[PDB]
DNA sequence: AGTTACGTACGGCACACGTAAC
DNA sequence: TGTTACGTGTGCCGTACGTAAC
């Protein structure tokens, strides 16, 4: 609908796990109009805010994360252009005295190699950890489903 | 109704321009609410925009006749502003300064501070010309005050 | 080898609070 | 004497970026 001047959606981060990340863990068919679906891997942050849906400042995207390797145990943060890299320690998301969520931050650089060149693209990854970890999960794509707020610093 | 995480989340600019200025154009103008300010305690301001943090109108008044010192005294404490202040530019045209203020309970010299912050949004950037010469006396202006 | 991730700095931002002004 | 603002200090957040690890 039309929204008052200045209303936006900014949710908090129990607000992202709770009412967004997890549905969509378990009915893979869950949709929102704030935030459509892309595949990172596949797409490039520039031109991002195109395939963009309800966003100006901010703009939140669904996205599978991918096994880099096949027995990696680690996640696939490659780009045609460049690489997602992962920065700092992440932080908890808690739902009560119950851990629900996990956010990761990522800056882009187009080096796509060891020689990255840093960009002002950043990532805030947001996971589904603690009460909903992949170990007491009923096989749904807990890991492989995230969602993930994209800016420009 | 509003889907979850929609919220008035509103950037400095959209508050002086989409809600500020009107209010100061024509006068008393939208559902954003307003408040006397004066002896009101922050906890008892709630008695709302927003459960996280409360959007509310001011009418800032002089503390002394010749000092054009604001006054910032309630019964409860004082508000105490912090550093610096921030502009609002819409485009290369400064529209708007906002000040930081903490409370500080005790209302003394040396009152005990509080996890009370209010953030003070007012249109300094055309405030000197005076366009529209309110005989009113009043300083209209917007503040973002929140307990974090 | 290439790619990712860890983790401790480091710069900006949001105040905390002493010291000056009305 | 009281009350308010000013202005640096600063502690904490948001990344930056080796260095390690997968």
């Amino acid at each position: 609908i039309d929204l008052p001047p200045g209303f936006r959606f900014h949710p908090t981060d129990e607000e992202l796990i709770t009412h967004y990340l997890k549905p969509k863990v378990f009915n893979t068919f869950f949709s929102a109009t704030a935030i459509g679906e892309v595949d990172l891997n596949k797409i490039e942050p520039w031109d991002l805010p195109w395939k963009a849906k309800m966003g100006e400042k901010e703009w939140y995207f669904f996205c599978v994360r991918d096994r880099k390797y096949p027995t990696g145990l680690r996640t696939n943060r490659a780009t045609e252009a460049g690489y997602w890299k992962a920065t700092g320690k992440d932080k908890e998301i808690f739902k009560g005295k119950s851990l629900v969520g996990m956010k990761k931050t990522l800056v882009f650089y187009k080096g796509r190699a060891p020689k990255g060149v840093k960009t002002n693209w950043v990532m805030h990854e947001y996971r589904l950890e603690g009460k909903y970890c992949i170990e007491n999960l009923p096989q749904t794509a807990k890991n492989e489903w995230v969602i993930c707020r994209v800016f420009q610093k």
